[PDB]
């Protein structure tokens, strides 16, 4: 079942609750953003030191998007292999400051340039926003790779939950529009099907970090009620064409709602002919890629995906 | 479809064949094994230096198995995770020098000793007994991890084809036997079902690299007339339970009759809660992994398990 660093963090989490700490979903969206900001900020593993981190914006479509760049230790070409990375929030929480040791270490681990993107989050800018950022920030770094320190023949996109998700969606519509799209997409528990509910999405409802709650206070902030949720920037597991997409790696957690449309999107790259790296963490939650102080697990992931991306740019 | 550098070595292939070359499967099994030899020799890339190489040999069940250690660059503790290594050749053909170079390659980039084994090949000595070396190998390095210079907590098998069949039994034989087993699997489009032939063993039963006519081969030298074929010592997929056995890595090729069973042992391995990480490189043939002369996807391949393992083992 569940590894004991897994028992034991569900178990303060459970003591916190028996404690009176209210549930995320009972909260305005902007209180609950405040309080789980911090919570992640120091649920990570201590931050490694890089070569040099870098912090600037770009005019996006509608503001301008923060970025932070993490150049990795003992390397020193002028353009590095670049992870464009979206940190995860259901679209809602998050930030560059949650996800800093994060992409500090998978830097270091990949030899590569992280660019961690500030994109817009729900209820503040819905659906489609988000997305819509996520897609100009790869755009913006595609088309001025050197002003970002970036080999444009060597640009990753990737992130976790909400962050694999636009990391997936970004791949398909730079595939649709016809134009250069990511090199690599670094799939970490990404939620790929908003429109039926897997095994897992019933079997994990309850009891496991990211519960059903959560989801819909996630959901009622981003998506319009009119929304279609077979949309493909909902639900790009349901794209009907994979083949074009890039090389990928795709990681679940074995007591994640989200595993098994993780899992399914992993098997259309397979099927279509794309080169796939599929990795299944069974006994951890949805988060501990980011949840490294207490998840032990979460630093063997980060440096698996770190290490597959930084064989597939010959690092 | 084939990638260009696959259609490039298929060219060379072709162009021996209309010429000199007769084929391996019109051969005595001994003389096969000289010409096929030279040929992998020449097929890797250049040597890598490593930090140090070690040859010795101990006593197996029947005969003294050779062995060749390689330290990689930059590590200086003295007991190193180490991954012992079984070279492919249908259980007939390869040694130590035909995979020497990805051996070397491994240990690099991996940050791991790699001990690469010489077990005994058929026809001279058939099934059971180059299981049986592999068997011994790993019991005789686990029981005296020290005198190898290897960590007992981080010992991990691997090979490709029948090395990783091999690798694959290993770990079952120790599971079944409740004895301390390896930490680690790196199975390299490994051999898993000889009971029935997958929709792959038909495909791809001629024109890329391993014709049926060579498995016949193969088969013909290391299998007694009158085996089960249900024999888990050759077909490990048809294990009953894959409980308790350790995480895995494990390599398929687009073009390879070994695909489906390949990617069926990974599935085993994932339903039954087993860490797994599972990758296709589409578009290349069976023996790429070694053939890195030719085919760049092969030091891709090198890189990808090395840095996997390296992470399953914090190094
Ligand atoms: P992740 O970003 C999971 C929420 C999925 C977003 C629903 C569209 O939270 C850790
Ligand atoms: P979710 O299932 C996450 C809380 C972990 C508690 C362990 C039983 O909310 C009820
Ligand atoms: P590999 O070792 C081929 C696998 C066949 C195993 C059964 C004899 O190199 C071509
Ligand atoms: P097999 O299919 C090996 C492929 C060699 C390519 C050109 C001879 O032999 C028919």
């Amino acid at each position: 079942m569940l590894l004991p660093e897994t028992r034991n963090l569900l178990d303060l989490m459970d003591a916190a609750t028996r404690g009176g700490r209210p549930g995320l979903d009972t909260l305005p969206h902007a209180v609950g953003r405040k309080a789980v900001d911090k919570m992640s900020e120091d649920g990570e593993a201590d931050p490694p030191e890089v070569a040099e981190v870098a912090n600037g914006g770009f005019a996006g479509p509608a503001s301008e998007i923060r970025f932070r760049r993490y150049r990795p230790l003992g390397e020193a070409a002028g353009l590095l292999p670049t992870l464009i990375y979206y940190h995860g929030g259901g679209f809602v929480i998050g930030n560059i400051e949650t996800h800093d040791s994060t992409c500090r270490r998978l830097a270091n681990k990949s030899r590569c340039q992280v660019i961690s993107i500030d994109y817009r989050l729900a209820p503040e800018h819905p659906f489609p926003a988000p997305i819509d950022d996520g897609i100009a920030a790869f755009r913006h770094i595609r088309d001025n790779a050197e002003s970002f320190g970036a080999d444009a023949a060597r640009l990753a996109v990737g992130g976790d939950s909400a962050g694999g998700a636009m990391a997936a969606v970004v791949c398909q519509a730079c595939r649709d529009a016809g134009e250069t799209g990511p090199a690599f997409q670094m799939l970490i528990y990404p939620a790929t099907d908003s429109s039926r509910e897997s095994a897992s999405r019933v079997a994990f409802a309850e009891g496991y970090f990211l519960s059903k709650a959560h989801m819909d206070w996630f959901w009622e902030a981003y998506v319009p009620e009119d929304t279609d949720l077979t949309d493909l920037r909902l639900s790009p597991l349901l794209a009907t064409d994979f083949t074009g997409l890039p090389p990928a790696f795709v990681l679940t957690a074995g007591y994640d709602p989200l595993r098994d449309e993780g899992r399914a999107y992993a098997d259309r790259l397979i099927e279509a002919g794309i080169k796939t790296t599929y990795v299944n963490y069974p006994g951890t939650i949805h988060g501990f890629f980011s949840l490294t102080r207490f998840l032990s697990q979460g630093l063997k992931a980060n440096d698996e995906a770190a290490a597959v991306m930084g064989a597939h740019f010959g690092t």
